[PDB]
């Protein structure tokens, strides 16, 4: 079956994606409340911090796939990669990132996430040094379409192949069917060198989430399907953890049942 | 301590209502591949399919009145010892093992197990093999530092351990859970294997006139607990409860599967 139709549907829906609302729905309290150790924020940050602390994920270059208007996914990573490439389909998201990069006041304040990262990394790093390091190591913010055989376009900047990939809430939020998800994964995988690592975070059993006016339709995937897709793309799953969304965190911004975190290494 | 508040509650535990609430439709319908029944069986079948879990002697901690958790396992261990706190449960297990009247019909699960393993084995041989390899059904208390305790007809130390929905369901708190995990880890010989299945974020469940208070545990908490007990988590999976399998018998949010090895 042709993908174009579904892809065109996805592309269209995102043209109504709103950064501001997106950030508030998912990265402001209650979801953006890092105080409760059992919330989703802390758990995500713990997964990333702990994986990097094994020292097994290192290199020079890293590419964040579908960054959106967020940087939390790179807080623990920036102390291990000198060259970081951020990416997103939407220009308005790339501007939102540019806004934070310029330390402008009208930008989202990630300090809460930064402090927590420094907190669990346990190196007595103050969050300001942490944010400073990230801003310095983000070498580029590029456009991307995971549905293309070459997601970054052709002859794009991004040093290739990247030593590591990081991607949160992208693949499953932009793929019509499960076959698309698998294809999307194979496409970004061509950006990672053999032996490289992939840090993937995502929503489990989700069909919709809100980005302001947007009521984006998402393909629900399970742990089993993610694991299966990772192996089908040539990865050895090194770690796959699941977080069950608590009742108090089901604010009505989406219908997500859980969140997965996968650490896979390209074979 | 004082833990024994649970002990009293389990005195009203009715094996039949338990079987009916968890192993009869809808949860007991194995036709849906996305149901919990199928998921649990795949977890067990795939693990034993790797061929790394083998030996003589295997112990099933807190078997209750169920045998499904041993369907795939019984073809890798010639000496199987099942266990449980209540005498009522041990009698229900006996009713199935001795093929007595009023025994529970596990055929659906046996068939599914045979279907999954894909060895062309009919379910009657499967049950026959399980019935023969189960030598005895002994009492147990995962809270007593020596569960089976003293001179036990159980060939300890065992080579592998299987336990489903026991630890989190008989412990009042996380610490009591962690300690109980140590009490059973003793029965397992070093380099041995533990196959652990349990409820995720559940606080209560019914079994007839019995209302049980369980310690809600997360996957993260279960892993960390496995380590602190001297294990090397080989695999950990989570099954999120579908709305249609969320009935009035409990408040379970999901189910976890853990494949761990005592190092
Ligand atoms: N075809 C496509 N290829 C790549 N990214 C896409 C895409 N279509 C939409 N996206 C982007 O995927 C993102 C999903 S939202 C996830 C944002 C962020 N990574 C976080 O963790 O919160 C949006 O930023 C959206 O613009
Ligand atoms: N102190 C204790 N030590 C071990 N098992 C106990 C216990 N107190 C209660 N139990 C038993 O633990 C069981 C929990 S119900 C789980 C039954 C079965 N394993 C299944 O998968 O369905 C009950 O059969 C109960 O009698
Ligand atoms: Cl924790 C978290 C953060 C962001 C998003 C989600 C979750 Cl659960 C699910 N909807 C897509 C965006
Ligand atoms: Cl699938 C299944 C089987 C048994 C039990 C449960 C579940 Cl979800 C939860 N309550 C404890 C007993």
């Amino acid at each position: 079956p042709d993908s174009a139709p579904g892809q065109a549907a996805v592309a269209s829906a995102y043209q109504r994606f709103e950064p501001r609302a997106y950030l508030r729905n998912n990265y402001a309290p209650p979801r953006g409340d890092l105080c409760n150790p059992n919330g989703v924020g802390p758990w995500k940050l713990r997964c990333l911090a702990q994986t990097f602390a094994t020292g097994e994920v290192s290199g020079r270059t890293l590419i964040d796939i579908g960054s959106g208007p967020t940087v939390y996914q790179l807080l623990s990573a920036c102390s291990h990669f000198e060259d970081i490439t951020m990416t997103d389909f939407l220009e308005v998201n790339r501007q939102e990132l540019g806004r934070w990069l310029q330390e402008e006041p009208g930008a989202f304040n990630w300090s809460m996430y930064s402090q927590h990262a420094c907190l669990i990394e346990g190196k007595g790093e103050c969050w300001q040094d942490k944010e400073r390091q990230l801003r310095a190591r983000v070498k580029r913010v590029l456009p991307i379409d995971v549905h293309q055989p070459q997601p970054l376009g052709a002859g794009s900047p991004a040093p290739l192949p990247a030593d590591a990939l990081v991607s949160a809430f992208c693949l499953e939020a932009v793929s019509p069917d499960l076959a698309s998800f698998q294809r999307a994964l194979d496409h970004i995988t061509t950006l990672l060198r053999p032996g490289g690592h992939l840090l993937l975070i995502g929503a489990l059993e989700e069909s919709w989430y809100l980005a302001g006016e947007a009521r984006l339709t998402v393909v629900p995937v399970s742990e089993e399907e993610v694991r299966e897709a990772l192996v089908r793309s040539g990865y050895k799953v090194r770690d796959l953890r699941t977080y069950i969304m608590p009742a108090h965190l089901q604010t009505g911004v989406d219908d997500v049942k859980g969140v997965f975190f996968a650490w896979a290494q390209k074979v």
